[PDB]
This record gives C-alpha cells, sequence and structure tokens, in this order.
C-alpha cells in the first residue's frame, strides 16, 4: 500500500463519518432515485472512491477531491435544494475540502 493510498483512505474514513445515513456509501440506484441514470452522466459514491482507492487508480490527492466533489455535485444537481441529499452535499462538499486543505 503506497503512501498516497495511505493517505487517500485516511481521508476516505473521515469523509464517510460526516454522512452516518451512508447516503453516499454506495452507487445510488434507479429504484431509490427514480431516473437517476439518465440524468447523471458520471455518478460517484464513497464505495466506489474506496475500490478506486485499492485498485490503485488515484495517482494524486486531485483526483481524489475531484471525484468527492463529482458525488456532491451530483446530489445537489438531482436533488431540489430543500432536500436533506442536497443540503447534507452542500456542507460536506464545503467541509471535505476545508479538511482536506
Ligand atoms: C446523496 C446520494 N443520494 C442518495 C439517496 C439514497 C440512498 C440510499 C438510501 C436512501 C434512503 F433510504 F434514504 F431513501 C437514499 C438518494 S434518494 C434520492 C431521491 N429520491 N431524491 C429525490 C428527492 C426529492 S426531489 O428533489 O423532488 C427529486 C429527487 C436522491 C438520492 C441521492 O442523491
Amino acid at each position: 500500500s503506497t503512501p498516497i493510498q495511505q493517505l487517500l483512505e485516511h481521508f476516505l474514513r473521515q469523509l464517510q463519518r460526516k454522512d452516518p445515513h451512508g447516503f453516499f456509501a454506495f452507487p445510488v440506484t434507479d429504484a431509490i432515485a427514480p431516473g437517476y441514470s439518465m440524468i447523471i452522466k458520471h455518478p460517484m459514491d464513497f464505495g466506489t472512491m474506496k475500490d478506486k482507492i485499492v485498485a490503485n487508480e488515484y495517482k494524486s490527492v486531485t483526483e481524489f477531491k475531484a471525484d468527492f466533489k463529482l458525488m456532491c455535485d451530483n446530489a445537489m444537481t438531482y436533488n431540489r435544494p430543500d432536500t436533506v441529499y442536497y443540503k447534507l452535499a452542500k456542507k460536506i462538499l464545503h467541509a471535505g475540502f476545508k479538511m482536506m486543505s
């Protein structure tokens, strides 16, 4: 396990603690979010991120941060602003980027 993998696994643990319901834990299904796959072109979730870290697919922190932002942006695009998902996405995007400095 490389130094970048160790750091990313660390950041990921810290980020996932901010989503105690695990709304962002696994790919969003069309069943729970109708028409999701026809709206969101590039889905992302923490489970997929973990698998990318394990596969050594991230070669910079920048790349990891981009997938995190993608996840949050997806939630903010698909959901109306008055929803728990949108509000949590906006909260964790800011907190996560700060956290990661
Ligand atoms: C943040 C990612 N995400 C996750 C979910 C989700 C995943 C697992 C379990 C649950 C549940 F058990 F709590 F329901 C929700 C959902 S569900 C959803 C959905 N059905 N959202 C609607 C909210 C009302 S609206 O904005 O009018 C249309 C979309 C969007 C997302 C999502 O982005």
